[PDB]
């Protein structure tokens, strides 16, 4: 097969508009309130909810991740053409998603972690749960970082399945569902083309069904981080810790 001049296009749009949404450098992260690691007892869920010592730092990183996001969507070709209304139910129903995506690209196989520089940036299960979270979200989420950095993919590859699940018809609330998937199409039919053309074996095998399979896995994921941001939301005073793109994003 081959790409067509419109789908090199959108490719190159892509992966410029990546390169302005992601510091590789984490040269922002200083910026963010303090993490805290204190004593709490092994992991206690009691003194974890107590103190929620990750959560301000945590927080204040999402917020940035989400304002990335915003950022790289903002970018995605046809994305513009949609209304306010359908440009605010895709947001803020994949940003998470695209959190958790993004997040890959620091994430390491070496330690199990996510590693944004100083040993301070450097992120694991203990940090996740020192801002309220359990294993039934942190646990699939680790395999699920696994699972994406064994596929190996090309930077063409990450950018289009950060925009796919963006541009997704089937969210809750969507109004023109036909016009985000003649998006959408475009844009799967870009990643299918590029992945016969530009990616070689062994890696090239079975990769779109395997990319399609981790946007199933990012939705179970989404229910579960949003039944855990329910529960932390319960949490009295937690919301001071949070921020006002936080609270409308997940509440
Ligand atoms: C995806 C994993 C992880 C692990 C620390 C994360 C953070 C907060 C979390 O929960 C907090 C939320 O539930 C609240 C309550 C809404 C705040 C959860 C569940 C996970 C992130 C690591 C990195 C490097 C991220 C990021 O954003 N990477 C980036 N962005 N830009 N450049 N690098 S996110």
């Amino acid at each position: 097969p081959k790409l067509s001049e419109e789908q090199q296009r959108i490719i190159a749009i892509l992966l410029d508009a990546h390169h302005k949404t992601y510091d590789p450098t984490y040269s922002d992260f200083c910026q963010f309130r303090p993490p805290v690691r204190v004593n709490d007892g092994g992991g206690s869920v009691t003194l974890e909810l107590l103190q929620l010592s990750m959560l301000p730092h945590l927080a204040d990183l999402v917020s940035y991740s989400i304002q990335k996001v915003i950022g790289f969507a903002k970018m995605i070709p046809g994305f513009r053409d949609l209304t306010s209304e359908d440009q605010i139910v895709l947001l803020k129903s994949s940003a998470i998603e695209v959190i958790m995506l993004r997040s890959n690209e620091s994430f390491t196989m070496d330690d199990m972690s996510w590693t944004c520089g100083n040993q301070d940036y450097k992120y694991r299960v203990s940090d996740v749960t020192k801002a309220g979270h359990s294993l039934e979200l942190i646990e699939p989420l680790i395999k699920f970082q696994v699972g994406l950095k064994k596929l190996n993919l090309h930077e063409e590859e990450h950018v289009l399945l950060m925009a796919i699940c963006i541009v997704s018809p089937d969210r809750p609330g969507v109004q023109d569902a036909a016009l985000i998937e003649a998006i959408q199409d475009r844009l799967s039919n870009t990643l299918q083309t590029y992945i016969r053309c530009r990616h070689p074996p062994p890696g090239s095998h079975l990769l779109y069904a395997k990319m399609i399979q981790k946007l199933a896995d990012l939705r179970s994921l989404n229910e579960e981080h949003s039944k855990q941001y329910r529960c932390l939301s319960f949490q009295p005073e937690c919301s001071m810790k949070l921020t006002p793109l936080v609270l409308e994003v997940f509440g």
